[PDB]
């Protein structure tokens, strides 16, 4: 009923009988995301190219947008960013009770070819230190992502399923476009970098073979891989299927990051009725041991993820 | 020096000692592209969702934008659109000498997952009929594409190499960001739907094997496939490598369309020093026989395309 | 504060007031309608009306009204709305009913749309006292919050919830209002006077005497400058930020004034008073007028207190 | 025509004139600077100044000036520029030199930025007669093209290249100016008069007599309405589209007028004349004044011809 993400989030906080602290935190995150979308679409580019006579930065700017909007919310005590070596402890004067792990601009190596890129975040309730960010994903309070693709979208869950919002740039607000989205039980797309096939384990090799060469008279799955995690994960949510960045010979711990990439999208996919696993346990059950820890990631439609796990247990 | 695409195109027409007719045509195309970018990013979405009490269309709108901007230019006599069964003959009162083939919104099945999508066009100099659009790609006067990705970009050539422009949404104009772009002689990315491997020919199977399992001590290529042709072709241009939608058992004539998909991107890639082939001849040398003809498409860095052709000739 | 955006700022003020979140949702709703109106006023989508895809004022009035009514009703915070555009009060559907009453002019500055002059949106919010138009007939002393949006060279909102006036500017690249001045105070005395002197023939003696003294001062000072955009929000906002006086007094052709008490004069009188200025009908504060009908007119004289005092002095002298 | 956008329209007019494309490139350049200025006036990027990423008027003047100067110089169409913001004429670098001279006010309406009133950009283009400021001292009769942008509730450009006045509105969703009225003609007689009556004490007899007749007509008609935004582009544009009269005459404190001949009065006089109106100093057409210095001031009275005639009549009578 509420139409805009601002009114929707407020109304959900009123229903939760919250003090307004998490609401201010979500308000601040979403404001950072609007500022990042504006910069990603290249507002102001002409000034860069000398229109007024004056002729990686996006990484730094997006990081600064999130850090400053979150710290000034008075809702946080600890932040972990993909862009910072150490946890960032909120100034005592501005301390609230939430911990936020985020990748402010994910996929951002691919800005050069203008691929879809995004922002990922997970929020936890907490003397503050990096240990406060080492909670397993089962403890998530809220999480979500922004996708800067053909349009700008946010996926958000606070524990009651997944809602989708799209940014209307004429209005400057996110509009609710889908409530309580559920992933297909089984899809027909598989998504991984097959350029690593030389380094796969046996299970992964066998699983990919079954997708391309089925034995049960079914059509082979179609393949997609943007190489931008938010884009591939969002397509998996809305179309169904499976997304994988498993461990391989060259990346034995996996490549994607547990705190601010894997846990947030695992939380979204599970809230949507999907599964997300390292191949040996659910991602949300991994007890994090360091803030920039890598883990393997396999997620999507539950029947597809289940077939993958069945290959793993075989081999 | 000219900074904006409008001034650049005008200055190029002055240098060509043109009558202004092709310039008005390019002006009209670019205006259509700005209108499409605005709609693709979802300006006005909130009005759709009832903000004022009033609660495939993008395909139709983009088609109408291009057709109306081109016809009203007074520069055209024949249009071919991906969206129309028959060629569209310009009203005699508005007739000029150019023929335009275009796909007004390509990749547009993928709007639902917000994948990058685009607009592709090729322009020919011409009693007008569909036969006027059946010229081989060697006859192209100008061609290019718009990519609606993390930002909006245009690639444009009028026969003197490829220039890249980016839309600054704060200014409302395209800004020149790269002049005379040249593709790498050899890249390290291969791009195709391996979900069709069951249906590949021997050459394609062998080529993909060599990318994943090289014999000369080199690292395997990385794999990318957005499944949106403009996005994959633009990444091939700026990063190098190879893009393929070859014929297969299920699509024996190929899938992509010669007039308004394959010829325009072949023209751009060759202008940039790359190669584009059906696997039996250069795309730009194919003599079109029908306006919605399909052809196989293999293009990108010349050494990569050459390795592919060497596999084809082998098998 | 540190809140930076209007959204965080309004939320935080609601937290401090220990509200239930109902007035916050109402204010969020109004401000969303104001952003939608700004977009339309600046003519987003004009090219489509002029046939870019092959298909070629009252418009904008109706649209702006529909934006405000729908955003307010769907907030679940309202029971009664009064609009400049509707003859009767609009009663909120019972299942959406909350406790607030909103009086608004969704797009003020009619004489000016066609020449692109600055125009605006004006509103005042009351708490209800079964709902009916009588809930909107409260004197301005009962205002809970009030404000205006100015669609000028940039889009600005002035808002007060009873602790002074704060000014916010819309950053169109961000899509949000940014706090640019907190607790603004009007100058004690200005140097601009603002009224339509084309009604000179119809003025009362007091107005004639006051205007004459602005042009031909008796104290050795320079005459005041004159400005009159003819769009009340633009003139009142300049009065707020530069000081001076704005007037649309009663005259022979408009013996009760021209401007509307509920949704033009009360809201701006509240803003001006909250900023340390004065707002009078000429005989009493605008905020003390007891409304008798929802489209009632009243005379309006407002701005810097020394200036409004000099005008009231002309009134009492000429009335004695 | 059918051209729809300002870009196609200007290109097509250049094709019809059989130009080399040099004036077209100059006009494209000016219009790009105007879009960049509109974006900045509406405060794109404000949130970044206020610290959204941790980093917290004269500004806008300098920016707008730099936008116009760089876009014009890089067109390769110019040899001499005169700006309201620069003491001396600006000579184009020899390797960028073309044949046109441009006089402009990059951001007119200073008294109004802070209160967000409508403001604008004004320009006039001449063909050169080695380049120096003398190439800018041509009377307005030699104008090749002239125009203004109004940053009001929406952004509008008025442009004439000598075949009447066309009006274009910026669609900010598209990023282009759209033709909204071709060959606009001012009313023969209006019902609005526009001047700063705060200078009444300093007026000449003619101005005093004229203003008195607007408020107290002698012919049984209703008095004229008054409007005065105090930003010349806004007042002149309203005069164009609603009719009536706009004045900033000489007065005792400004005996040669206040507004600037080269880049305020000549351009708008050209626009007004092209639309069938009159523009006078009070003693001769503005376009006939032979400029003697690049920041020369002149009195300006312009608008509907019957109104300007009634003002000129007051002048001749009171001068006899
Ligand atoms: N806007 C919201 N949406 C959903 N849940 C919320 C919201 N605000 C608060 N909650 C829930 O209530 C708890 C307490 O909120 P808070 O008092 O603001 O820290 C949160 O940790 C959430 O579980
Ligand atoms: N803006 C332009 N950029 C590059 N080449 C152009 C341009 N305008 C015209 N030409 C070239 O000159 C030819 C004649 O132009 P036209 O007289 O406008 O039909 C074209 O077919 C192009 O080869
Ligand atoms: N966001 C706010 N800003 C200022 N005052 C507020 C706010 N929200 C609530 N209040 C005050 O608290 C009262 C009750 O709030 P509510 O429970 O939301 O109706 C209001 O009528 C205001 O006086
Ligand atoms: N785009 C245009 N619109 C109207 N008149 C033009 C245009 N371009 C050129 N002209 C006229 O033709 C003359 C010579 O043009 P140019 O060769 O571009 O300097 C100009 O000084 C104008 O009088």
């Amino acid at each position: 009923d509420m139409l805009t993400l601002t009114r929707y989030v407020m109304e959900k906080g009123r229903q939760a009988k919250g003090t307004g602290e998490l609401t201010q935190l979500l308000n601040s995150m979403l404001t950072a995301i609007k500022a990042i979308s504006s910069a990603v679409r290249k507002a102001g580019l002409a000034h860069l190219y000398g229109i007024a006579g004056s002729v990686k930065k996006l990484d730094v700017l997006s990081n600064s947008l999130v850090i400053n909007m979150l710290q000034s919310s008075y809702s946080t005590c600890v932040l972990v960013s993909e862009e910072n070596k150490d946890a960032i402890i909120t100034a005592k004067e501005k301390r609230g009770k939430y911990v936020v792990c985020f990748d402010p601009l994910d996929g951002s190596s691919n800005i050069d070819c203008l691929a879809s890129i995004g922002t990922i975040f997970a929020i936890y309730r907490k003397e503050p230190s990096e240990k406060d960010a080492l909670q397993c994903g089962r403890n998530i309070v809220a999480a979500g992502y922004a996708l800067y693709g053909s349009a700008t979208l946010v996926a958000l869950s606070t524990g009651q399923g997944v809602d989708l919002f799209m940014l209307d740039p004429a209005l400057g607000e996110f509009v609710l476009v889908e409530k309580d989205v559920k992933i297909k039980k089984k899809g027909k797309i598989y998504s991984l970098n097959e350029g690593y096939a030389k380094y796969f384990d046996a299970a992964t090799t066998e699983y990919v073979q079954k997708k391309k060469f089925p034995e049960d008279g079914s059509a082979p799955y179609g393949a997609r891989y943007v190489g931008s995690m938010v884009a591939d994960v969002h397509r998996t949510l809305v179309y169904g299927g499976i997304f994988l960045y498993p461990a391989n010979q060259k990346s034995p711990k996996g490549k994607l990051r547990l705190l601010y990439e894997c846990n947030p999208v695992a939380y979204i996919i599970e809230q949507a009725g999907g599964l997300a696993t390292t191949g040996t346990q659910p991602v949300l059950d991994v007890k994090p041991e360091a803030i920039h820890q890598r883990v393997p990631l396999i997620l999507g439609s539950p029947e597809d993820v289940q077939e993958y796990l069945t290959c793993v247990q075989k081999n």
